[PDB]
């Protein structure tokens, strides 16, 4: 059924509610033992929000393997994206260990460092050029090259070193800025223009590991922008773009990690990024 169609029916009738909680429903189960390991307790930001042990990133030390990280792998649209946490004080050094480790090209921040009063997550990148970031607990330094601030995103030029062999490369940091307290934004315009930029860059790209997308809890925003861009490849990819289930779509992410988007709002707002997006690219 038409997208576009389904949600006029699902507007006119207000069920988006009832929509969400049958999602909720039928959503995978399965085991998360690591994270709920003692020594991991200050790993996690929230107690309810945990990866799933056969999806989850492994650190490559012996120590203690793990992070709040899940590899989504999109089979038929030829996608993968590891979803994360805003990083804390004690694992800022483990998310970069990742991003070196998995050889990753970009980082997508969907969240503000202070929402709401609060701090959402770590100070985790160099402010200034000349006052680099090293990370003594894996052995990395970080430095801004150059920043490009607009109106609704920032995007930033990083230098990731490996102490150990002084092997270098370039980082991408794709940071959307002006994402609501509350609530979700009116138009998904800026929040598709920002996904084309993303894109462009080839972090996206197979000749590269996967990007790194987060928010807060790296379940609800993260999982409006992996939603987005896969339901979009597959409406370029298939014969009949109608076909496109995001319903179908949104169980079989949630398959790697859980609570892939947090509330009815999201999921109308995912809807609406789709069917905009749909014609731009190709005017429809
Ligand atoms: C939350 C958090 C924790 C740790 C760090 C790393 C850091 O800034 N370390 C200090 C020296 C001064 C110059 C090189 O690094 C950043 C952010």
């Amino acid at each position: 059924m038409e997208m576009e169609k389904e949600f006029e029916q699902i507007d006119k009738s207000g069920s988006w509610a009832a929509i969400y909680q049958d999602i909720r429903h039928e959503a995978s189960d399965f085991p998360s033992r690591v994270a709920k390991l003692p020594k991991n307790k200050n790993r996690n930001r929230y107690r309810d929000v945990s990866p799933f042990d056969h999806s989850r990133i492994k650190l490559h030390q012996e120590d203690n393997d793990y992070i709040n990280a899940s590899l989504i792998k999109m089979e038929e649209a030829q996608r993968s994206y590891i979803l994360t946490q805003g990083p804390l004080p004690n694992t800022v050094g483990h998310f970069w260990e990742m991003v070196w480790e998995q050889k990753s090209r970009g980082v997508v921040m969907l969240n503000r460092v202070m929402e709401k009063g609060s701090l959402k997550c770590a100070q985790y990148w160099p402010q200034k050029e000349e006052k680099e970031m090293i990370f003594e607990d894996t052995n990395l330094k970080l430095t801004l090259i150059s920043e490009d601030i607009k109106s609704y995103y920032t995007v930033r030029q990083l230098e990731l070193e490996n102490l150990t062999t002084q092997e270098t490369r370039e980082i991408l940091h794709f940071h959307y800025t002006t994402w609501p307290d509350f609530g979700v934004p009116e138009s998904p315009a800026s929040f598709l223009n920002f996904l084309f930029k993303v894109r462009e860059s080839g972090s996206l790209s197979p000749e590269h590991g996967p990007v790194v997308v987060h928010c807060s809890a790296g379940i609800g925003r993260s999982g409006t922008f992996c939603l987005a861009d896969t339901c979009l490849l597959l409406m370029d990819k298939r014969k009949d773009p109608s076909s496109v289930d995001i319903k179908k779509v949104l169980l079989e992410m949630r398959k790697f990690r859980m609570g892939l988007i947090q509330t009815a709002d999201q999921l109308r707002f995912s809807y609406l990024a789709v069917i905009e997006g749909a014609k731009f690219i190709m005017g429809d």
